[PDB]
């Protein structure tokens, strides 16, 4: 039977839009997802879109034979600066398949041996901070974990060096950056944005742009003159062909993916640490289980790709976090064709849905009751998890290209962590999730008390 879809509350000609008014949108929309169900309509002035909740609809929202992933408008204000890279493309533009062919070989399992190296060295950069506080200090947890992907990514991605650890203030391009894609989410609740009020925005925007182009495309030019073969995904870019078209990659592009890259890569990772270390802190006998996993595991100064490997309940610890605060909380699709969802919903042709990730993670029907509950032993026997139930990276063909590099990121530092301290939740942190690009506990600080264990 064809159903009428349930909608939120209207706001007049505005329809729902104020409703994304707010310092919380996902969080918000979580909420009326809980009062809804499993879809709701949500209109504004000229727009409609399509907030899917279930693993039940978003099994059929992830068939790429009915649907293709859309830009969100996010995507598109990101696009001002990530230009036609993989996370800002359609699907049909030549630059996604070309960029996504040479690159997928780069961004595999087996190519996380090649930057193991590299991402030791941020990873090693941090434990020394940690070990050179002072007794009265603490660490602010998402500050240093950005500092740490942030550089994990320049340092393989183009063997440059932010030097994120040696400053107050960060390297310009990453202000630059930080700047932009805080204009870019700005832009989603910005009502009058011609308003005199957004000129020196503008103008900051432009100037931003310029700082990002200028570096990446000076360090292309910089390799491409010197013929220097380094480990990172520039090289790697500046060597490929396409075997579909047989042509490589050009500067512009290659530009839009390391932007791409840093954008796409910095703070969906930090976040993931900073929730995972959150929620070992407040989950005592989950830390001592993954704290006895790292001291086992990583008996070496330096940790190896194999050891990283075998740290098996980290990655169940890193999933469970994803589980519950996925990074990258949302992910819009189109319809590709007039078609049915769930035997309930016609679409047309061009309709868009709203993947929304965190309330897909909370689907009872697929976790149980217990699904506010940090388990990792829920991700102990994967092949039991239906189809589709779990996307934090999203999906298909456009899935995460940096999962097995931020998973692979993330268990060598969360493993070096629980070898060389031990935590303390010491203000009794009360979780605050802010929501800009990504999502973050804001504020989370800890003390690391050294295990004395030498680098
Ligand atoms: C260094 C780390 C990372 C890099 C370099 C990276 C890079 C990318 C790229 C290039 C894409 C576009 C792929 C394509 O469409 O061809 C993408 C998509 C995506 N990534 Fe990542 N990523 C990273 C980490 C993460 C993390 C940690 C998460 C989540 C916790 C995440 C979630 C996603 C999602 C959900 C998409 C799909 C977006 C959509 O459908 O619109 N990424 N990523
Ligand atoms: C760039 C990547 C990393 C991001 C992807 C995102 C996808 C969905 C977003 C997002 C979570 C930010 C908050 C709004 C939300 C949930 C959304 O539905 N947004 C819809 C609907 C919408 C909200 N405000 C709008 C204003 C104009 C047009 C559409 C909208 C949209 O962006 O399309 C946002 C975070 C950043
Ligand atoms: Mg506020």
């Amino acid at each position: 039977t064809i159903k009428e879809m349930p909608q939120p509350k209207t706001f007049g000609e505005l329809k729902n839009l104020p409703l994304l008014n707010t310092d919380k949108p996902v969080q918000a929309l979580m909420k009326i997802a809980d009062e809804l169900g499993e879809i709701f309509k949500f209109e504004a002035p000229g727009r409609v879109t399509r907030y899917l909740s279930s693993q039940r609809l978003i099994k059929e929202a992830c068939d790429e034979s009915r649907f293709d992933k859309n830009l969100s408008q996010a995507l598109k204000f990101v696009r001002d600066f990530a230009g036609d890279g993989l996370f800002t493309s359609w699907t049909h533009e030549k630059n996604w398949k070309k960029a996504h062919n040479i690159l997928l070989p780069s961004f595999s399992q087996q190519a996380m041996k090649g930057y193991h190296a590299m991402m030791v060295d941020i990873a090693v950069q941090l434990v020394q901070k940690w070990e050179r506080l002072n007794a009265d200090e603490h660490i602010e947890v998402p500050e240093d974990m950005t500092r740490l992907t942030l550089d994990t990514i320049g340092l393989c991605g183009f063997n440059y060096r932010f030097n994120s650890f040696y400053r107050d203030q960060p390297h310009p391009f990453i202000t630059s950056m930080v700047r932009a894609l805080d204009e870019a989410m700005n832009k989603l609740q910005r009502a009058n944005p011609d308003d005199p009020a957004y000129d020196e925005n503008k103008r900051q925007f432009q100037e931003d742009i310029k700082v990002m182009n200028d570096l990446v495309d000076k360090i292309i030019a910089d390799r491409k003159a010197s013929g220097e073969q380094s480990d990172d995904l520039l090289t790697h870019m500046l060597n490929g062909k396409d075997p579909e078209t047989g042509e490589p990659l050009d500067d512009e592009n290659i530009r839009y993916q390391i932007i791409t890259f840093l954008i796409a890569g910095h703070e969906t990772t930090s976040g993931l640490l900073s929730f995972a270390l959150y929620f070992l802190v407040k989950n005592p006998h989950v830390l001592q289980k993954a704290a006895e996993e790292a001291a086992r595991v990583l008996v070496d100064p330096v940790p190896s790709y194999k050891q990283v490997k075998q740290l098996k309940y980290v990655g169940m610890v890193l999933n469970e976090a994803l589980r519950l605060w996925p990074t990258a909380p949302a992910f819009s699709l189109y319809a590709k064709e007039d078609t049915v969802l769930g035997g309930e919903y016609p679409l047309e042709k061009g309709d868009e849905l709203m993947v929304l990730i965190p309330q897909l993670h909370r689907d009872k029907t697929i976790w149980g009751d217990d699904v506010e509950e940090f388990r990792p032993e829920r991700f102990e026997n994967p092949s039991a998890i239906p189809q589709h139930a779990f996307k934090p990276f999203g999906n298909g063909q456009r899935a995460c290209i940096g999962q097995q590099f931020a998973l692979h990121e993330a268990t060598l530092v969360l493993g070096m962590m629980l070898k060389h301290f031990d935590f303390e939740d010491h203000t009794n942190y009360e979780l605050d999730i802010k929501e800009t690009l990504t999502l973050k506990p804001e504020g989370f600080v800890v003390k690391a008390k050294s295990k004395k264990i030498p680098l």
